[PDB]
């Protein structure tokens, strides 16, 4: 007999790594870029019921060890098919979100199996990172093309430096992210935006009515915190300001992720003048907090392109090759 099988996106089946919403009717809802959905099944063909909020938001999709595609989903309900083979047999799919939640968020329902049974789900890593910061952090620009007017198909998280340090330190990851944003201001200057302590505390989203993120639900043996390009873009803001509102917000995730090791790092943008002070600043909340528990690790200025000045794919690699090694050293994962 020919049979299909559907079960809820919120199913046991399903593994799931990065932060996603679970609504009444069981469906999975996400915002944050990297968020990575997984399955392993027995059958010859797999769909998926999706939906993003704007109709703005992309997914790669990878079946076995084939090439990823990616898609882009629309506002209103669609069947997404993930593999379509003659025969039945074993294949591992994963859906990865490319998007950030400006772009808007993305819904997964349910899947429909055709075949004769969903697999225990794929087992992740036990190491686990959480990586804080803006659209470096989230990916953007990495898979740009010359002569295209930037749009939300430039994104990439698999192949961000926050990714590829995890798959390199055998580790899963969640990246908390939104471009544009800083620890205190936006790039704007704006000041009222949810800022990193902000958003840091949204499973996604950023309204008033944004679900708050349970922290039991992810706690994190490495947290890098990769903040500060937007708050230095109008100019170098206040020393003790800064200083005093990164010290308290490290002072949270002390507190919130009490077995986690913490590194700051000024990411990739910022350069000359500003980046020193980032740096300086760094230490000085170092110096503050007293932890031997929060650390820093160095990079390298990344310049982008002619077309970005977000840094480029063959940057965002280097980043993890130079990131990569100081982790190893600070969480003595010398794997």
């Amino acid at each position: 007999m020919s049979s299909t099988h559907t079960i809820a996106a919120s199913d046991p089946h399903i593994q799931v790594m990065g932060r996603t919403h679970i609504n009444d009717d069981a469906s999975l809802t996400f915002g944050y870029p990297g968020v990575s959905l997984s399955t392993i099944v027995a059958g010859s063909r797999l769909t998926a019921e999706m939906q993003s909020s704007n109709g703005n938001s992309w997914i790669d999709v990878i079946i076995d060890n084939h090439p990823p595609t990616s898609i882009k989903l629309d506002a209103q309900q669609q069947t997404v098919e993930l593999f379509h083979f003659p025969n039945s047999g074993e294949h591992r799919v994963e859906i990865i979100h490319r998007s950030e939640n400006w772009h808007g968020q993305v819904t997964l329902k349910q899947l429909t199996l055709t075949g004769t049974q969903f697999l225990p789900a794929p087992v992740l890593p036990q190491r686990k990172i959480l990586v804080l910061g803006d659209s470096v952090t989230c990916g953007e620009a990495i898979d740009r093309v010359a002569g295209e007017d930037k749009n939300t198909r430039w994104w990439n998280a698999r192949e961000s430096y926050g990714m590829l340090t995890a798959k390199a330190l055998d580790a899963q990851v969640q990246l908390v992210c939104w471009g544009g944003r800083g620890l205190i201001r936006s790039w704007n200057g704006k000041t009222d935006d949810a800022n990193l302590p902000d958003f840091y505390q949204f499973t996604l989203g950023d309204t008033g009515q944004a679900p708050q993120w349970d922290h039991h639900r992810y706690q994190p043996d490495l947290i890098i915190s990769a903040i500060g390009t937007n708050d230095f873009s109008p100019g170098i803001p206040d020393r003790a300001t800064y200083i005093n509102t990164y010290t308290r917000f490290v002072r949270t995730l002390l507190d919130n992720h009490p077995q986690a090791t913490i590194v700051l790092t000024e990411g990739a943008i910022l350069n000359g003048d500003k980046k020193a002070a980032l740096v300086s600043y760094i230490g000085e909340t170092r110096q503050q907090l007293h932890s031997n528990r929060v650390f820093y690790a160095s990079s390298s200025h990344h310049p982008g392109d002619n077309s970005d000045a977000h840094p480029t794919k063959d940057q965002h690699a280097a980043m993890a090759r130079e990131l990569t090694p100081q982790l190893r050293q600070i969480m003595d994962w010398l794997e």
